[PDB]
């Protein structure tokens, strides 16, 4: 059998899915159906500091050239008149305790997405809160001090990580993802898992940063690319200076950009003040998951487009998902 149950268990996955169906009993209502949560990756990578700031800084000896991190892919399903349908998805950066600063005991997320054919309708955004706030539970548990949200909206025709959703499922702007991810904090705040949380600007501020080199630095994420960009202008001011003289600040410019968007990007406080600072080494007790498949999100992306595994009606996203449990039980087994 290729059920989504059958795939291989975590005790990530497996902590999920029961806060999510104990969370479902307790609503006790008629149309929802048992969830499975699988993590189907699970690799070491490492986030490479790019030119600009490794010249400036990692040439100099005063930051690491590069950031080790877990990455972990994990998806949510409903089973539904026995039926399997995938309607959550989500990766993460897990940067460790032997990670060196600025990303030691960070937890980043790389992107979530969802196709909106959960049932019942009214549990659905309910859910996927309880899917994020159950992380972050679990993470704190193992000793991550710190998470850190993007709230970016996927633009026109882009799919983060299901091919082709329903044409009706709308993407929702800047503001509202924004108080989506501030109504799943203010719970997750409410039950103390979360110490508090506050925009990227404000933290930095409070923290007292002044170099580029203290902020957390994840792959692919809004601000290397900020930095890089950065540099670049320090250097072409730096050339009209010269041309000046006829021989032809950085934490200013990051604190600018940082006000500037500050809204877009969540600091969120799972372990502060003290306990934060006597925390025994991380030890996570699952085994990584090779799945060339689900190493980030571009290899299912790519999958769906060759095989036309639309997520775009209820029907198509449970072929689809039939699809892709054979792909994941068959490139695990052998
Ligand atoms: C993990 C990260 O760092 S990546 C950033 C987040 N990921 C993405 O944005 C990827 C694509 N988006 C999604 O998958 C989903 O929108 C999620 C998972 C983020 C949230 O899903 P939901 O809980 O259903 O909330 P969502 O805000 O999308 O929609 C809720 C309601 O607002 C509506 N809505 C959404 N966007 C709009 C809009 N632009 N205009 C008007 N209404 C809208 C929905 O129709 C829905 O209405 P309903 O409850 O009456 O049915």
């Amino acid at each position: 059998k290729f059920s989504a149950k059958r795939l291989p268990s975590t005790r990530l996955g497996t902590f999920l899915e029961n806060r999510v169906n104990d969370f479902l009993r307790r609503q006790n209502h008629p149309e929802s159906g048992e969830v499975t949560v699988r993590v189907v990756h699970a690799s070491d990578k490492t986030v490479e500091v790019k030119p600009g700031m490794k010249a400036r800084f990692v040439d100099s000896g005063e930051m690491a050239e590069s950031f080790p991190y877990r990455t972990k892919a994990l998806f949510a399903f409903e089973e539904i008149d026995g039926v399997d349908l995938c309607f959550f998805g989500m990766h993460v950066q897990e940067y460790g305790s032997d990670c060196p600063p600025p990303n030691q005991r960070r937890v980043y997320i790389s992107y979530l997405d969802s196709v909106h054919f959960f049932r019942p309708k009214c549990l659905r955004t309910a859910v996927y809160h309880e899917i994020l706030i159950g992380y972050l539970e679990y993470v704190k548990k193992l000793g991550y001090t710190t998470g850190h949200i993007w709230a970016c909206p996927p633009s026109e025709g882009d799919d983060y990580i299901f091919h082709c959703h329903p044409p009706d499922q709308k993407i929702p702007k800047p503001k509202r993802l924004q108080e989506w991810f501030k109504k799943m904090l203010d719970k997750a705040v409410s039950e103390r898992i979360v110490h508090d949380y506050k925009d990227i600007f404000k933290q930095a501020t409070e923290d007292r940063l002044t170099s580029a080199k203290e902020l957390p630095y994840f792959e692919g994420d809004f601000w290397p690319n900020v930095l890089e960009e950065s540099i670049k202008e320090l250097e072409q001011e730096e050339e009209e200076r010269k041309r000046e003289e006829n021989t032809s600040d950085l934490s200013q410019k990051l604190y600018a950009t940082m006000e500037k968007h500050k809204e877009v990007f969540f600091v969120i406080r799972l372990i502060a003040g003290p306990a934060a600072n006597s925390l025994p080494p991380i030890v996570d007790p699952d085994p990584l998951i090779p799945c060339d498949l689900m190493d980030g999100r571009d290899a299912f992306l790519t999958l769906a487009r060759d095989k036309h595994l639309e997520f775009s009606s209820l029907r198509r996203a449970q072929w689809s998902t039939m699809c892709m449990l054979v792909e994941l039980h068959t490139q695990s087994q052998d």
